[PDB]
DNA sequence: CAAAGGCCGAGGAATGCGCCCTTTTAGCCTTCTTTTGTCAATGGATTTGTG
């Protein structure tokens, strides 16, 4: 994502700095998103949702 | 000898105002190549199982 930097880096350019061919980098993004998906870790972020 | 009237011009609303044809320009619309995000394999290095 683009937090605290002017991008928006993409998977190949990300995995360059981690030496992954973008597949493990996809997996790592997915794992972090799943971890933050948990309640008791994202109740505030839930409140930020508007609906 | 003047007066009526015919003439022209100087000033305004407005019921007033192009069309047909050639030629470029914009943009949308499809078709294809490439960067990118994804699913599944397939080992391989810690984590645990064991006594």
């Amino acid at each position: 994502f683009g937090i605290d930097m002017n991008t928006d880096y993409t998977l190949e350019e990300v995995g360059k700095q981690f030496d992954v061919t973008r597949e493990r980098i996809r997996q790592i993004e997915a794992k972090a998103l799943r971890k933050l998906r948990h309640p008791s870790r994202s109740e505030v972020l839930r409140s930020f949702l508007d609906d």
